[PDB]
DNA sequence: GTCCTTAGCC
DNA sequence: GGCTACAG
């Protein structure tokens, strides 16, 4: 009872630059940021298998990408196109079950229990869900089935890239027993690293140690959620993610602590965070700093009644001010959000 | 329900 | 880098 269906998009952002450019057939793909500052300054936010054989991966820097392949395929991140591609995908998946929780550009949880007997009919779907969008999409994507979302995301990630796992009842268990921990949805490095002293390796050690001494650390939520996965005991439900804060944040030319020669950075990732919005109206705005060592800084107001446009401009300036006067360190990045819309 | 600094994700 | 939620 209880069958959760899972699908993650395949090096989602490379994978539509490849359908789009038939050029880069075969060859290494690195799609990255570019800052506008320097040469090749900027990261990687995703490369296809091919790139990612070498290293070349999610977060590190371009320049240390084309230290390992100068001459993979590097393009700037279009992130309307990879949005319009998702959205439709997104529809598709919609069509086969009223109950999705979109969890990110690129994976969506679909519940399945009404609309399948057991796992054998769900893979199955699975199946006519992977082609029907390779079909219309040309997109390759992983199916992951399991009793829950959790299980749903592990089983995707255990057949990536392209193709189909079910995880029965029973090798849950095995997972539960035998899996490594930093593969868990919700631990990547610094989580596991918390835990890659303490002798946990797995996620039944959580079970062989202490509450607390786990509670103070990683913290409360993190570890009432993993025992809930311990103990074969999780839950959650499929719910409709509500997006809470819509933002934007820019890179600035040449790193300052001076308001006037900062004030049009900040109020372009205004316009930007308004066309976002989209007829929603925000009660909250933070103006958010990156300092010149890189040490996020966060000053915001809440307001009985939302924020016009105007506001959000006026009301920018004395909390961009009030960051100048508090902390001590250039600017390198500048930018607002919001938040708690009506 | 409010000011703020903290990790997993593409 | 840019995004967003999450942690008390
Ligand atoms: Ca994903």
């Amino acid at each position: 009872s209880m069958i959760v269906l899972f699908v993650d998009f395949d090096y989602f952002y490379a994978q539509v630059e490849e359908v789009l450019n038939p050029s880069l057939k075969g060859k290494p793909v690195v799609v990255c940021v570019f800052s506008g500052r320097f040469e090749d300054s900027g990261a990687v936010a995703t490369a296809n298998y091919e790139a990612r054989k070498f290293g070349v991966k999610a977060g590190i820097p371009i320049v240390e990408a084309k230290k390992i392949l100068p001459n993979a395929v590097y393009l700037p991140m279009r992130k309307e196109v990879y949005q319009q591609v998702s959205s439709r995908i997104m529809n598709l998946l919609r069509e086969y079950s009223e109950k999705i929780e979109i969890a990110s550009i690129d994976e969506a949880y679909l519940d399945i229990s009404d609309k399948v007997r057991d796992y054998r009919e769900a893979y199955n779907l699975g199946l006519e869900i992977k082609n029907k969008i390779l079909e219309k999409e040309k997109i390759t994507v992983t199916v992951g089935i399991s009793k829950n979302k959790v299980f749903a995301k592990i089983a995707a990630d255990m057949a990536k890239p392209n193709g189909i796992k079910v995880i029965d009842d029973e090798e849950v268990k095995r997972l539960i027993r035998e899996l490594d921990i930093a593969d868990v949805p919700g631990i990547g490095n610094i989580t596991a690293e918390k835990l890659k002293k303490l002798g946990i390796n797995k996620l039944v050690d959580t079970l062989s140690i202490e509450f607390d001494k786990l509670k103070g650390m990683i913290g409360e939520a993190k570890a009432k959620y993993l025992i809930s996965l311990a103990r074969d005991e999780y839950n959650e439900p499929i719910r409709t993610r509500v997006r809470k804060s819509i933002g934007r944040i820019v890179t600035m030319k040449r790193n300052s602590r001076n308001l006037e020669e900062i004030k049009p950075y900040l109020f372009r990732a205004i316009e930007e965070s308004y066309y976002k919005l989209d007829k929603r109206i925000p009660k909250a705005i933070h103006v958010v700093a990156v300092t010149e060592d890189l040490d996020i800084v966060s000053r915001g107001r809440t307001f009985p009644h939302g924020i016009s446009k105007e506001t959000a401009y006026s009301e920018s300036v004395k909390l961009l001010q009030k960051i100048l006067e508090e902390d001590e360190r250039k600017i390198r990045r500048i930018g607002v959000r919001f938040s708690k819309f009506i």
